[PDB]
């Protein structure tokens, strides 16, 4: 009875309602309705279930203002909740696409992190809900935009890069202390709030660690420009690695902010993969770079193999690095100091810091396509 009230429980009221609602969806087809048992359930429950569908949070309760992000299986929408008039970013994930592409389980960690991290470094989730087509995650809007947009609009000086690198480190350290490795650290995932401070956002590739702090994985995951050698090398077989893969992707981020291009750019994915493999040779700063010895040192200390990578022993050895010497902020208070770019926002749906941007087949027998999504609804 404690778990029925526990928002972390798999058998709370919201998951029970998901169970009943998924069942009705997956049975209500005339073919399956020839079974009398199936029809005896559906006629008894159809009316109340459609009443429940209207009363629970649904997509029509939101006004879609503009699309501000896209991803493999859906989009992010800037929405206004009609009743409350509050403003949110709503992420949609396609159930058809996720089933078709056998990718229907990455979203639990994403949901739980944003729902429960309760951290200034993690975008908070207020509501998760679903309909027969989509999963929805209603998050706090990040009007600052992402670091892609920022780098597109400024020549980033080393004083700014110091700041964003420090905040990314504290954000990644925060996610580490929850037992997770991010595995897909990129400027597209680094968003800025009303005040210009960083939060992490796309936790689709995240994974919980061992008691050893390790993870077993055989799939290379993340983004090609930012993937570390150990994760890339794990596509073969029996990859065993720890959180220090996120520090590799901080180094790629530092290079990109200061140099203007990713360190292992290539005109093919296949080329990028090969450069990362050959990183001890392909990593090469342009001659006209004009980047400090301290910045080059930190970048190079991140863009190494895990055995000699800065951060392997913890974050303290990152924090004391001389590149982070500065007269603006400390590691203790950085988020309470002034950001390099404070966003000038004209409305609560000002979206000026974001660039502009098939159904299930009717079953013949019970397939259960709605079953992988039971328990996703939250609050
Ligand atoms: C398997 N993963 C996918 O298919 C997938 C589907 C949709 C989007 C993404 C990646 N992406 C992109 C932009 C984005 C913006 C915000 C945001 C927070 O606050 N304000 C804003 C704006 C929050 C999350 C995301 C985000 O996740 C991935």
């Amino acid at each position: 009875e404690a778990l029925i009230r526990d928002p972390r429980s798999p058998i709370n009221v919201e998951s029970l309602l998901d169970g009943l609602n998924s069942l009705v969806l997956d049975l209500d087809f005339p073919a399956l309705r020839k079974n009398k048992n199936i029809d005896n359930f559906l006629n008894r429950y159809e009316k109340i279930v459609k009443k429940i569908r209207g009363l629970q949070m649904k997509a029509e309760d939101y006004d879609v203002v503009k699309v501000i992000g896209r991803g493999a299986f859906g989009e992010v929408q800037l929405v206004r909740h009609k009743a409350s008039q509050k403003v949110y970013a709503m992420k949609l994930l396609s159930k058809f696409e996720m089933i078709k592409r056998s990718d229907s389980a990455f979203f639990w960690e994403e949901r739980d992190i944003m729902a429960f991290a309760n951290s200034p470094w993690v975008v908070q989730l207020f509501y998760a809900f679903q309909d027969d087509r989509y999963l929805y995650m209603v998050m706090e809007y990040m009007p600052g935009g992402d670091l892609v947009n920022l780098m597109s609009n400024y020549d980033v000086p080393e004083k700014w890069a110091k700041f964003y690198t420090a905040e990314v480190v504290l954000a990644l350290d925060a996610i580490h202390s929850m037992g997770l490795i991010h595995r897909d650290v990129k400027p597209d995932n680094m968003l800025l709030d009303k005040h210009g401070h960083l939060k992490l956002a796309d936790f689709g590739t995240c994974m919980k660690m061992d008691e050893t702090g390790m993870v077993h994985c055989d799939t290379a995951v993340g983004t090609p420009d930012y993937i570390s050698p150990e994760v890339l090398k794990s596509q073969g077989g029996d990859g065993f690695y720890g959180r220090e893969c996120d520090w590799w992707s901080v180094g790629v981020f530092l290079y990109e902010m200061l140099v203007g291009d990713t360190p292992f750019y290539a005109d093919s994915l296949v080329g990028t993969y090969s450069k990362i493999m050959d990183h001890k040779n392909s990593l090469c700063f342009p001659e006209d770079a004009e980047i400090s010895k301290h910045a080059k040192n930190l970048i190079c200390a991140f863009l190494t193999d895990r055995e000699v990578r800065l951060g392997r022993n913890g974050v303290e050895e990152i924090r004391q690095h001389p590149f982070f010497k500065n007269d603006q902020w400390h590691w203790d208070n950085i988020r309470e100091t002034a950001a390099p770019v404070v966003p000038e926002l004209s409305s609560d749906i000002d979206s000026s810091n974001f660039d502009d941007i098939e159904t299930f087949p009717i079953p013949k027998a019970f397939v259960g396509n709605q079953l992988p999504f039971i328990g996703f609804t939250y609050y």
